[PDB]
This record gives structure tokens, sequence and C-alpha cells, in this order.
């Protein structure tokens, strides 16, 4: 509760505002001589800012007690000189050897007492006081000595928090675990009563009997109530400590600080919407899903990013040129990619585009790892690309680009990281249902409707929207039931699949039928669920609906529906199973509003399939066109809506057409015409809308 | 050798015997309020018993030396006053969180020395002297204090023994092992022998040279006599603790004991035919298989209770109404799967029929396992047959099922934990073969053919049967082989295959030509085994046979047949296998007997085809019928005959029709005329036959 002021990073004296542009540069890793010729580059390419000591520790201070910063100094100057800008980090990211080997109580540890050693790095406990009074050291000494420094526009502070460290068992996160339990729950009865201890003569007499989940046997169930208190305590240790690091600096040189997210469909390392109400600006390391899913995953998490954000403009720190060199499997991104990935950040409303990172790495972890300049150098497609990204960006701000705001969604899709935390436990119905993916099962099959749906986190303002969804959204405490039958009654329209509503904010099961704190909303009673899968032979592996589409994974067993509400869709199933003729999906009536209720996962295919009859019956209006989907359509406007940005981004491999409605400003992949234009496989076309015109 | 006194547990003043039904009881994991309408529920469902106390350690014995019985006092009152009884737990099954935190040398230690942490439960060691004496102590008071209670009928001793502390390699288990090799062996030099560890630089000067078998780097080869030997002590272990914690009960409070076993065809976490020589009755925890053999598997894990507990009376401790909570997917059971599965461990011989557990958990770590009253309640489908299957039950002990036995098979399938245990071994010839999937196998494929098999264990009298079974039996022990010789010499009809007779009881290989004990009973040599697989491009992955079916995973090189046998079937493969044409099944005379030796894996349907030739010259009559294999028929009667019960379950998914010949008394899914009856998939029919009649 309670965001800090938005804060950005301003231009250097004698600059205009600009989209920032540009990303990790890591000139410690080159000759010095190397640094000139990297500077004439960011020129040729358009870059304006740069991100540096991100990891530089052990060469600041390369000793206990002994600072260099000279080499920095000398960097600093360079870039500034030139016109370009500098986001400094704190330094504190991973600890160098020497105190690594002089205080190895900093190193986490693992479930088995194993402690994590250097070799990589952020091998830190986020509870350690001694690694705590090493980086705040660390940040003082940084403060003090850029505090006057001009062309030092922003703090990154560390980096990607629990990136490797989400978890520690030490005795230090013992010790943590147990205050945050005393202060979250007051009473040792009351942690009995939230983890349900009465079970398997787990009830504890005292606060000091609070262990870590430590192993327990691999394949064996730990506690889930405490499972999911263990990664919020995780979040909120690291959380502790960025806000340390970043008062730390602030106090001395007060200058636009963030830290660097990992926003992405399928990460919740931590909960980073609580984690935007400490930052002063949100920003986001993407790196894109190999294969079909690429650009819809990127433009959600894009969109999540926003919705952290709360529509305040926000700063992509990382994503990559090409290939990135951490997956079993590092694809390289195709021709277009590169300009039609940065685009889509910037139309889900990033007012900065960087890259991990400027000049690629020649030894080291990363060297496989695409840069701005590869080690083929700049006679190479990927800089010329970066060149003409950098063009595209300069015009995008020359039209009005900077501060406007993603528009807003008729529909808000709901996230909670808590909630996918919560499926994660293995004594559930089924593993392969987790919150994570319905979300962008919803977006995408949205889209295919040509609907762009805003997400949401649950703490934000969803119940302000036209329409909203809760996407196997597992957790409903009192307050979000609450917001949501408050949310119907007074008009809403509101979606709500299957996982939903399972449980409290405690893991406790809401008894009756599920989704037992809302029956009333969605006008449903499920007795029980039907897991779906091909684990052993013969099991039930799918359920049609009649609708023609097909349930996979998980539906649930609705035995009855209200009689303010009707079905719209039903299982066609072998008799034997109980399906044939079940409801599937429902439709209620609920004072102003309705709700729909999706008894079953049809994943991005089934729900694009059902979503008509479903949007008709809510009253969401929708283009009518046949290639609606093909697609997708991202608007930014300024709150008088006379500057207003249109995005428009091929969704297929085929060859899409569209009406173009204003002045085009960038195309990729595209050709204008007669308010026409093509828009090859990954391209893009933007356009700047005329205000005195529809 | 010595089986205890069957004892049962008996009604309480004033009832009449019943077939016991209902299940867990936790009422220390609700509300006491909550505990009337429990009641009220139980009498409705026509629950009978309860299992109460299990894990309530931590309740019972808050901190070390303080007891708290009031709760427990007066839910077994309000039981008993609406005429339930209690089996009454020990409440040692795993320890509270005081006594692991005072007490750490009580939690077992991984083979990597890894302490197993509280957070699940059992993590207790088995050879834990100071555990011994908390439980021992626990054991006295609860006995003390329940001694002279009428409303307890039974005592169920801890829970499920080495479901998570099967092993331990800790100092103590090291001692303990040391003294057990000791006990076993007498000298150092026959445990080198037995071992054989010559090879490798193993062989060993004296008893303290004996270790666990702790980790060695995974992927290598521990020694697989010693291993064999691991998993006969870790059984022994456990069967120890549980003889004193039993007889720690008995002395203060004589009533019917039990512990509650593990059977199902793959478990074999304990040589559970010996623990059955210890316990008053034999008790069983039984969850279905997904998919396609959910019936199957079932019907023979309750066939070898009932082999284990030598044709007695057994008591189905636990089973779900639907899901469970612990697989990967956790499916759903279909309609009328509650009755029929409940009926079919019935069937097999069980007078007791019970779950886990009666009320939904709203929190921990079982929530989402399905309970008698679900989360949703008692208005749902589940509680409602919880209710007819209550009205079922009091029916048939009605008309006299208890007592009566399930009735003598014409074929016993032999089973041996041990011949299993010697197949988990590396580096074996496969890892696709172990002992237990083949009497199931060879269960169902009798099945196919019109036969209910009896699963015999290898001690007990299989030498009986008319037919006998060696599938994938292993081990076969001089004892064993003499058994087998002189059993077929008189008489006996044997079918033999393939990974029998491999080694003897200390897992030495009989010489000469596999089965290298008892060639001269089947009139078969092998050389050397084919196993098959996909393991590779171009391997071998089956062989057909020439009476049109498949072999699979593995086949023996059979290089001749004696004069008395002849070949049933020949393999047909491409020339360069080798086994164009060579031996796969073939039939033997021996004495008065006969043995056919099945020499390869051919699977329920390869077995179930082969089958008619193969009883046919065996001399073992069948049904001609073609629907022979759609229905299971179990049959149990007193030793008269004059109560005799036949229980009628169909195996697929067709309606299947039968001859109908007693008197029916309990339908499910099942529709009865004319003397036929149709019974839908999932369905089952128990019928009285009239004993003046066929
Ligand atoms: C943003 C990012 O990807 N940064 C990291 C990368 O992050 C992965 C880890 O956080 C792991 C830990 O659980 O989860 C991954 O997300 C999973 C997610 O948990 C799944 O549910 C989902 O299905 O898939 C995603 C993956 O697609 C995180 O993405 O981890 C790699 C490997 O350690 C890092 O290299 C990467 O950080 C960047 O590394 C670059 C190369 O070394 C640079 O250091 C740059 O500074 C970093 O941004
Ligand atoms: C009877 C039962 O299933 N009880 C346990 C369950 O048991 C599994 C373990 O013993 C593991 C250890 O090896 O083996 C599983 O059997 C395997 C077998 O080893 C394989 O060869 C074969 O192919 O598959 C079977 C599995 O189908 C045992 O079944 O373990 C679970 C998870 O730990 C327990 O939850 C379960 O006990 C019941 O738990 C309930 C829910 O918490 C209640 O506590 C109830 O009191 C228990 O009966």
């Amino acid at each position: 509760m309670e965001h800090r002021a938005f804060k950005w990073p301003q231009p250097l004296a004698g600059n205009k505002p600009r989209i920032w542009y540009g990303g990790d540069y890591n000139p410690d890793q080159w000759p010095e001589e190397v640094w000139d010729e990297d500077v004439a580059l960011m020129q040729q390419a358009g870059v304006n800012l740069v991100s540096v000591a991100i990891f530089s520790w052990a060469k600041l201070e390369p000793e206990e007690g002994v600072y260099d910063f000279d080499w920095l100094d000398r960097v600093i100057d360079k870039l500034g000189k030139a016109g370009i800008a500098v986001d400094l980090a704190s330094g504190t990211a991973s600890p160098p050897m020497w105190m690594t080997q002089a205080h190895p109580e900093i190193l986490w540890v693992d479930y088995r007492g194993d402690v994590c050693q250097p070799g990589a790095r952020q091998h830190w406990r986020a509870t350690s006081p001694v690694f705590l009074d090493y980086a705040l050291n660390l940040c003082r000494k940084m403060a003090e000595h850029y505090k006057d420094n001009p062309y030092v526009v922003s703090w990154h502070v560390s980096n990607e928090y629990g990136c490797h460290n989400r978890f520690d068992y030490s005795e230090d996160a013992e010790r943590a675990f147990q205050k945050w339990c005393e202060k979250k729950y007051g009473t040792i009865d009351a942690v009995n009563d939230a983890w349900g201890t009465a079970f398997w003569a787990q009830r504890m007499n005292n606060f000091s009997e609070i262990i870590p989940p430590r192993f327990i046997g691999d394949g064996n169930f730990m506690n889930p109530g405490k499972l999911l208190d263990w990664k919020r305590f995780s979040s909120d240790a690291l959380l502790d400590f960025y806000k340390a690091e970043r008062d730390a600096l602030l106090e001395i040189a007060p200058k636009p600080q963030t830290t660097n997210f990992m926003v992405s469909a399928g990460c919740t390392v931590l909960d980073y919407d609580k984690w935007g109400h400490d930052v002063d600006f949100v920003s986001n390391d993407h790196y894109f899903s190999p294969g079909e899913a690429h650009f819809d995953e990127m433009a959600y998490a894009a969109c999540l990013t926003d919705g952290i954000a709360r529509k305040n403009p926000w700063f992509l720190m990382s994503h990559s040129t090409s290939a990135v060199n951490w997956r079993p499997t590092n694809y390289r991104l195709e021709p277009g990619e590169l300009v039609r990935d940065s685009l889509a950040h910037l139309a889900m409303g990033a007012d900065a585009i960087c890259y991990f990172q400027w000049r690629q790495s020649k030894a080291g972890a990363e060297k496989w790892h695409s840069a701005m300049v590869p080690h083929a150098g700049p006679d190479s497609q990927i800089f010329r690309d970066v060149c003409e990204l950098g063009a595209d960006l300069n015009k995008l701000a020359d039209e009005g680009l900077l501060s406007t705001k993603l528009v807003k969604s008729k529909v808000a899709i709901v996230f909670d990281y808590e909630s996918q935390w919560a499926t994660e436990h293995t004594a559930t119905p089924t593993q392969e249902v987790r919150h994570w993916t319905e979300p962008l099962d919803w977006f995408r099959a949205l889209a295919d409707n040509g609907l762009t749906a805003d997400v949401v986190p649950v703490r934000g303002p969803w119940d302000e929207y036209e329409a909203v969804v809760l996407p196997s959204l597992a957790i409903l405490s009192e307050q979000t039931t609450r917001r949501v039958r408050e949310y119907v009654a007074n008009g809403g329209k509101l979606f709500v699949t299957y996982y939903t509503g399972l449980v409290d904010d405690r893991d406790h099961v809401w008894l009756g039928g599920y989704p037992g704190s809302i029956r009333d909303v969605v006008g449903v009673r499920v007795e029980e669920f039907a897991p779906m899968g091909t684990d052993a032979p013969g099991t039930m592996d799918h359920l049609d609906l009649d609708n023609g589409t097909v349930a996979h994974d998980f539906a649930d067993v609705i035995t009855s529906v209200a009689d303010t509400a009707h079905v719209v869709a039903s299982f066609k199933a072998d008799k034997w199973t109980g399906f044939d003729g079940a409801p599937a999906i429902t439709v209620n009536d609920f004072g102003d509003g309705k709700a729909a209720y999706v008894g079953a996962r049809l994943g991005r295919e089934g729900l694009a399939k059902s979503l008509p009859a479903l949007l008709e019956e809510l009253g969401i209006e929708t283009s009518a066109e046949d290639d609606r989907g093909e697609v997708l359509r991202v608007e930014r406007a300024d709150e008088t809506g006379e500057n207003h940005f249109v995005f428009l981004f091929n969704r297929t491999h085929d060859v899409a057409v569209v009406d173009v409605e204003g002045e085009p400003l960038v195309a990729s992949l595209a050709q204008v015409n007669e308010h026409t234009a093509a828009i090859q496989p990954n391209g893009v076309l933007v356009v700047k809308l005329a205000a005195a015109l529809e």
C-alpha cells in the first residue's frame, strides 16, 4: 500500500528528453584503448545511456578497505563528454573473492546444508548481517564519490535480486524467518492455525521451533502454508536488503533509482508488484521465449510490467539483440525481430530501451550471449539493426511518444504472484496446473479476437475495468472476495476459470463447494475436480465440449447451476466418465453485472473459439473482421489524447494487410499505401493518429 | 515361520458383528463443535468404526512428560455413545517438534550424510535407542489410560512403517547392520562369501569394516549381495520396532492389534509376508492406480493381501473415496467406482472397509486428498455414495458374509518380496525387468481367460495348488528349488517364466545354464539373454512368436530342449538376430506333472492369447465362453459352503451381460432379470448362492 513518487532519469545538461537507448557497458572487461571505439560506435548507433559497474566490486574494492575509482571516473568522463548518460550501479550485485574467503558466513546455504560457493554470481544470503555491512559500505563510497557527477543520471541498485539467491536455509535465514513469522502472526498459536499444524504432529510450542523448510527426503511433502510463507519471506528478505541499499545511496546522492526486475509470464522468484512499490521507476529484464509464443509472451510480460508500473513509464533495462546463452538451445532472432521486439516493449509503455549488453564478451560465461556489437564487430546485420533502431527511437520521441501511456483496455487480466506460489506445492490436484499459464492464455485468446488486454496485479485497480478475468487465481482473500462480489454487483463483467478461489490467503480451503467464497457470484457449485493426463495407459486425457473445443489437463465437476445462470457449453464424453452432458461453461446474472465461469483448461485455442459467444453475452464489443487476430494493436496516448500512437504487430507467418489510420512513423518489414499497409511476418508499423480525425 | 493366533476387533457391548466400516478420524483438526455433526453424519452413513489419534503425539504429549488425554477421552466417549467403535492408535507414528529439537540424533540420515529434517512425517531412525524410549513411553501411557475403555476395540500401532523411513544410513544403522550381519552369518568369512567380496578388493577382515551402502558416486554399482541384505535388514529393523511397540501396548492393554501395510502390485518397501507373521490381523492401505489397470491391480493387491493373510479375514484400513493428493496428476474416481472398489477388497476377503479419511482437511498437506465428507460437505455425490456403501455392507453382513473366506483358486501365482529386491540392482541384464510386474501380468491374463488366480507369497502353501506360476521369480533357494521339483514330480502343473531361478538366496548365480537349479524340471537350458528396447537407433525392440504374440524387453536364448519336452511356440525374427525358429514357449513332462516355460515377456495381452493351448496341455479347465474375460468373478464361502457369495465385476468399457446364478444382494451400475444381468462399465453385482442348488 503506497507507491513511491515517480522519478525518471533526467537528460544531461543541454539535452532534450529522449527515449533512453543503450545497455549494460562493461569497459572493465576490455583494454582502455577500446573505449574510444565504443563511444564512436555508440554515437553512430544513437546510444544515449549505458549501465556501468554492475558487477565491478572486485575492481572498485580490489581488497578490503582499498578503493580504485579512477578507471570508472575516466570511463564516465568519456561517455558524458560524448553526450552519453550513465546509469550507475551500486556495484554490490556480487561479492569479490577476498570477501567470501574472509567471510564464508556470507554464502547462501541450500536445503541440504550445502554451501553455495563462489564461481558464478550472487552467492550471498539475503539475511547476512555481514554481507549487509559490506554492501552498504560500498554503496556509501560510490554515492560519496559520484554524488556531484553530472553524467550520472540514475542508480541501478544491485542486479536482479533473487535470480540465484532467492532461497537460503542458513542459521541467518532461520532466525530471520522466525522474526518474520512473529511480526506477521504475533503468537505461535496464530502460526499453528495459519499453517494447519494439527496434522502430522507438526504443532509448535514456540517460535524457536520454526525452522526453514529444509530437506525432508526427496519426494516428501512440505507443509503448504509454511512453504507459501517461506516464499513470501524470501521475497521480503531480499526487498528489505534492496531498501537498505537504496536508502544508503539516496541519503548521500539522491538520484532516480531502480532495481531490475525479471517480469515474464512464468517468473515469480519475487512478488514483483510488491517490489514495484519501492522503486522510483520500474525497470525490467526480459528475454524472448523461443518458438511460436515469442511475440505474444513478450507483449504479455511488457503489459504486466506496465501494470506493475500502474501505467507510469517504465524502463526496459535488458533484452537481447539475438541469442541468449543460458537455454539448452539458444535460438537466434530472425530478421526484423530485433527492432520488432524492442518496439513491443515500447508499445507497452517503456520510455527506455536497453540491452544486455553493449559489446559481446570474448571470454567468461557470457561470451556466447548476443550483444549490440557482436564478436563479428560493427560490420554485422546486428549492429546495423541496432543503428536503425536508434534512429527509429529518436524519431518517435521527436513526434511526442515520451510520457504517453499505455491506453486503458476494456479487459483486465488479474495476476497474483502469491497464487502462483500456492499452485506450486507438490500435493495439489495436478502438477500440470499452475496459476501463471492461464492469464497468458487469456491474453493470447483475447488477442485472437482482436482485443488487447491489460494485465493488472491483484492489488491494482482491476475493479475499475469494463471486464475482468480471474485466471486460475487460486487464492481469494476475504478482501479480494469482497472486491469481486462488489465489482460484479455494480455492473462488472467477470470471467472466472477453474482453479480460482480455492483457498484464502493462508491456503485454507473455502468450504461448501468451489469456488467457495464466490459461488453466489458465479452461480455454480463444483464438488471435485477431474485432472487429465497421459501418465498411464487408459487415463482420461481430454474432454470435448459441444462448442467445438477440447479441454485438457483439468476439468471441474459442476453439480449445480443457479436459476439466475445458464449453461453455454457442455462436455461431450463417454458415458462412464460421468461427463456426458455436464456443464462446462456458464454465465450468471448477479446484481447489475455478469460472471462467466470456464470450468476447464481450454488453452489459447479453445478460449479464442469460446470467446465470441461469451463476449457477446457480457456486452463486450470487439472488431467483427475475419482478420481480427492477425495483428496486435497497441496504443499509447497522453491524458488529452492529442498525442496518440498505434503500434501494429503481425502475430502470424502470413502477410497481414491492415487499414492504416494515421501518419506512419516507423515501418519494419512493412509497406504502406489509400490508408493500407502490408505487414510481413515479424513486421511492425507505428502510426501517429491525427487528433482532429477519427 | 509361525503366525500369531488370529484376532479381530470385537463389536461393542450390545452390537452384533458387522463389516467394520469407516476410516481415519482426525477430530483434533477441527473445533469441538464439529464433532457432534461428524457423529450424526457417521450414523447416517452407517459408519461403525473409526481410527483415531494416528499422528496426535504433539497433542497427547504437548511437551516432554506432559500428557493431555482429555480431548480424546471426550471424542471417544461421543463416538462410543453413538455406537461407533474406535480403533485407537499408539500415537507414535511421527514425533513432535519439541522432541526432534531436543534430540536431533532421532532423525534419519540419507546415503550422503544429510539429515532428514522435520517438516513432513516419520523422520525417525528405526534403530534410534532414543526414539525407541520415547515411543514405548507413549505406548505405555496410552495403554494405561485406555486399557479399561470399552469403546476401544483395537490398536493401530504407528502408521505405515517405512513409507518415509525405510532407509537410514546413520551411525545407529551402521552398528545395527553389523549386528544383524553377525547374527545372520556368524563369521566375517561367511559375509565375505555371501557378498562375493573377492571382487574390487572388497574383502573384509572383521565386522567393524561393514558399513551401510552409503554414497559411492551417482551411477556407480553397489555390491548386490550387500544391497539385498541392506533391504532385508531395513525391513527387519522396522519390524523389531513394531514388535516392541506392540508388546509394550499388549502387556498393559491386550486388544486385537495390527499395523497398516502398503500392499500393492509394485510396493516392496517391506517384506510384508514376513510382517504378516507379527500382526494379529492383517490390515492394508491401498490406493487405486490410474487408467486401464485401476480395477485389475486393485483386485490383485487385495488378492495378495488375502494371501499374506493365509485366507483369514483382513482389514482394509485405507483407500480413497476419489482422488489422492500425492501423484503428479491426481485423477478422480468415475461414477460407481467408490462402491465398486470397496467391494473389490471385500470380495477378496476383507471384513472391514475404511478410508483415509472421514472429513477432508481444510488445511495442511492433505487438504486435496478426497474424504468421506468432502470440502463440499454432505450434500455431495461422494457422501451419498458413502451412505449407499454403508447400507450395502450392512446388507451383506445380514446375509452371512462375515468370516466367509476367499475361495481356493486353481492357480497360485507366487510372489517374493526378496526376488523383487534382487531384480532392483543397477547391473542386471536390464532395468526394464523387475519381479513385480510379471505376477500382475499373469493375474490379468488368467482373468482374460476366465480364471481368478490366488496370489500366494513364496513362504505360503502354493505347492498345494492345482497349478502354480513362477513369474520372474529371480531367486530360488535350495529349499524352494526342492519344493518346486517335488511339487511337479507329484502331479503339479507349473508355469515358469524368464528371469526365474537365476540366483539363490544370496544372489549367487545357479551355474550350468539358466534356470540353473531346475533345468530338469522345465526341460530347457538357457545360455544367455536378449534384452530388448529402444535406447538407440536400430536396437532390437521386439520378437514375434509364431502363435501370433509379440515379446518385448527380454527374451531367453534357449539352446536345448529335453526329450520329455516339446516346443509350443517359436520366435520369428530376421535371420541375423539368431532368433528365427528359436524356441519361445515349451512344455515338459516331469514325473506325474508338467512344467511350461515362457521364455520371454509377452505382457498381459501376449500371455492371455498364449494361455488356451497351455491351459489345455496342463489339463487346467476353464469356461469356454467368448465373453470369459469381460467380468472378474470372485467367490467367498464358509468351510461348509452353505454361505457362498459371488462378486461380479465388469473389467471393460462395454455393457457385460452375465448368467446370474443366485439371489442378487447388491447391484451398483447393474440391472438384473430369467437369471440374467447387464453390468455397466465400473459396475458390480453381488449374489448369494442357494446352497441346495448348483
Ligand atoms: C531475466 C532473466 O532471464 N535473467 C536471468 C535468468 O533468469 C531465470 C532465473 O530467474 C530462473 C530461476 O527460477 O527462472 C527463469 O525464469 C523461468 C521461470 O522461472 C519459469 O517458470 C518459466 O517457465 O521459464 C522462465 C525462463 O524462460 C529466469 O528467467 O537466468 C539466467 C541463467 O542463470 C541468467 O543468465 C539471466 O540473467 C541475465 O544474464 C545475462 C547473461 O549472463 C546477463 O548477466 C544479464 O545481466 C542478466 O539479465
Ligand atoms: C499405501 C500408500 O500409498 N501410502 C503412502 C504412499 O506410498 C508410497 C511410498 O511407499 C513410496 C515409497 O517407495 O512407494 C509407493 O509405491 C509405489 C511403488 O514403490 C512403485 O514400485 C509402484 O510402481 O508405484 C507405487 C505407487 O503407486 C507408495 O505407494 O506415499 C504417499 C506419498 O508420500 C503417501 O501420501 C501415502 O500414504 C497415505 O497418505 C495419505 C495422505 O497424506 C494419508 O496420510 C494416509 O494416512 C496414508 O495411507
